[PDB]
């Protein structure tokens, strides 16, 4: 079902500040190593007039290395799979909502994604494309109403220094009964490995590892 | 351009808790009296599995009575028109994003609307359809970055008593240069006048009046 | 008990950005007209290194004109009286907490107030004393857990234009059983009538009127 | 200056839900190991009518193990020292503000602490003393306006299961010039080791370690 090497295909449809776009992706990862890489292409709405980094964490917690002592909500959910929904609340009032419905056929995951962003200041770092990268982060995972919730204090590093803060809340919903984990953490690191001038073509990497804190 | 009687046509496409839907509407209003009525029909995704009230304030501040001493951002923007974007932050973590692009042809306004909702608790009043109505409200309007922003403390009255709080932030963007108003308020009252069992058919009314506070 | 003319005495002890202070006040108001005036004097910590306006709304909803159709939580609570607690959440991360225990002896109200402010940016309008006034506002009043809660979208007008947003949540607790009101509003307007150079001496006025919205 | 073994003395004055109290503490820690233990005694306001856990993280990032590659803001600030201010924003609307002014004499740290809590629901876990412990956490540390800010997604584990979420923002201010760190993390774990029936006497432990994320 979930093998050492898996492929990924995705389509994202979205609107940010009223600008409509479609992004398609293909990639590969190692679910048990917690690593993955994706090649993304803008199919409609090029050139994007906003910072590409707001999209990157929307482009699957299957790709997270879970130790034996923490139930793995995500890997347990397949073959049936799971979906997630997310809000991204930025410190200057920008708010994004996103969702991913993740299905599995053979060795390929398919992602149906929707992304919407509103209320970004026109002179802020998102609409002025002044972001460099997301910093690494630690997601706090806990069960609430029988499903799994993840909260994250995120930060974008900005051109010229300084950070731009965003708070993530993701709800994750398994499509079958699975053993629920106790409170735990997932450390993440996401990076754009390469892109062309207007980010019409982007190569993206993530590494993620689950853990129980200090210790 | 904006006459004493105007017609309204709209299409809303949206997703709430992963449930996809399309709603079309036709209505009429009196821009200078600040009143309007709309007939809405669910075209795809019936029956809606969530509280219809979360949608109602997305179904145009042209329909607000502005006194002579407050510049009317909305009426001034036509014929070119305006668009708005909104976030709706509910007290139990549910978040909606919405947008409306408002165009005018002859005596008919046309609304292109997108609505997305995420992170609603499955036993909350929205997914359990336990809301009765929005209470009246007062929107705080102020200019920020050369465009108009409206903040609102909203509340849904619940079955069995009690309120469910939501905070609105709307940004309004004119498609041409207009005279900007000083800080002011818009009082609103929105009501569902009638509906059928699953809200496949709904008649909706709003009254709105701008003012400068106490006095 | 609560007469057409009432006197007010107060002492505020507080800390903002680590700066300790004491302010004493004496004033008078007309509870049934919804108006009041106060003379305030800094007794310790002069000169205050922050914008005086953050304090003003802490210096009693007895002074609000309630119409016959809305139960008056505040006037009903006396002679025993009531206390309130408030949070003030500013858009740049500054947060204040405040409380007032309001007692009545004869024709004089006595206020025991505590005020604490934290996390104000050193180059923000509060620590740079760049605020001009609070705009008028409308408080949303509703019952939650058998006591009364008030939420307010507030805004300070800034030197050189622009607004600085703050969100108030106040809980009001009667010291005896009183008839609880349905959802309603209180319009407010607060103004500094005069002050000396470092605001060691300030004369302050408020007008407040309760109402049920549109209508 | 900061030695392998240091002593700690503190006094906290505070008010929660209008209840006034004083807590004094004495303890010891190992700054370079990131560990510390404290004995706390209620001196005024016993028995506390609220969950003791809301106080525990207010009872000094000197006690955090910093690796060689991350500048240590806290240890660098002495002998002059530093102060911090914090807001604690709970998911049910409860808000606390706190501050600590940390001075050093010989081998003993002295803490002057103020704590204020407001707007806790009377049937919530704080006023009903239904909390068991804080979960471990990871603080996100970043420089903003030349001083250090820490944000934390915190959670209290509740009696009968479930979590109660709180968001911390702490600002840390050195009393002299120090080398500023790049974005980093501090993992924490705080535990009550023992207490008597009404928590008049409490023994508290914390372990904290700084790091740069994944890796
Ligand atoms: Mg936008
Ligand atoms: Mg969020
Ligand atoms: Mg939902
Ligand atoms: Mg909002
Ligand atoms: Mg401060
Ligand atoms: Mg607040
Ligand atoms: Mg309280
Ligand atoms: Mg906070």
């Amino acid at each position: 079902v979930i093998k050492s090497d898996m492929k990924i295909k995705l389509r994202m449809e979205g609107t940010v500040n009223g600008h409509k776009f479609v992004i398609e992706g293909e990639g590969e990862g190692k679910p048990y190593e917690g690593t993955q890489t994706m090649n993304l292409k803008v199919k409609e709405g090029a050139p994007l007039p906003f910072a590409y980094d707001i999209l990157t964490t929307v482009f699957n917690r299957v790709f997270a290395k879970y130790p034996k002592h923490i139930p793995d909500y995500f890997k347990q959910s397949f073959p049936e799979g799971y979906s997630w929904e997310r809000s991204m609340t930025f410190e200057d009032g920008g708010i994004c909502t996103a969702r991913n419905d993740i299905t599995l056929e053979g060795d390929c995951f398919f992602y149906e994604i929707r992304f919407d962003g509103v209320n970004f200041p026109p002179n802020g770092p998102v609409m002025q494309k002044k972001t460099l990268k997301w910093e690494p982060s630690t997601e706090k995972m806990y069960v609430r109403d029988g499903v799994l919730t993840g909260d994250i204090n995120m930060a974008l590093l900005l051109e010229g220094g300084g950070h731009y803060r965003c708070d993530f809340k993701t709800t994750y919903k398994a499509k079958k009964g699975v053993q629920l984990p106790d409170y735990h953490f997932v450390d993440h690191c996401i990076e754009i490995l390469s892109h062309d001038k207007d980010y019409n073509n982007v190569k993206l990497y993530e590494h993620a590892v689950a853990h129980s804190g200090l210790p």
